[PDB]
């Protein structure tokens, strides 16, 4: 069973934690990875009703289970804040253009 489902992608809590930790570290260190420079601010144009407070940061979560290190970031992301709290898991999959939808 999946803790989070993004399109056809199945994620467990552990996957999420592993990814969040990686992105948060980078965020702490003032460093980024990839041509799109992750992690980076997440504005929330979508208007999701997160339980955690802003500001938000986006970091890719891979279907492979590997931690993001460059190249295609795929369509899934984990969204975290300054306190390292999980805001949510979102995806471009099944979303119009470059918008996002929440994973279920
Ligand atoms: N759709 C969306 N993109 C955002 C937001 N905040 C910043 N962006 C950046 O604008 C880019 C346009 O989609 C997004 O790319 P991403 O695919 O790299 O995650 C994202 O990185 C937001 O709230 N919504
Ligand atoms: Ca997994």
């Amino acid at each position: 069973a999946c803790d989070y489902t993004c399109g056809s992608n199945c994620y467990s809590s552990s996957d999420v934690s592993t990814a969040q930790a990686a992105g948060y570290k980078l965020h702490e260190d003032g460093e980024t990875v990839g041509s799109n420079s992750y992690p980076h601010k997440y504005n929330n144009y979508e208007g999701f009703d997160f339980s955690v407070s802003s500001p938000y940061y986006e970091w890719p979560i891979l279907s492979s289970g590997d931690v993001y290190s460059g190249g295609s970031p795929g369509a899934d992301r984990v969204v975290f804040n300054e306190n390292n709290q999980l805001a949510g898991v979102i995806t471009h999959t099944g979303a119009s253009g470059n918008n996002f939808v929440e994973c279920t």
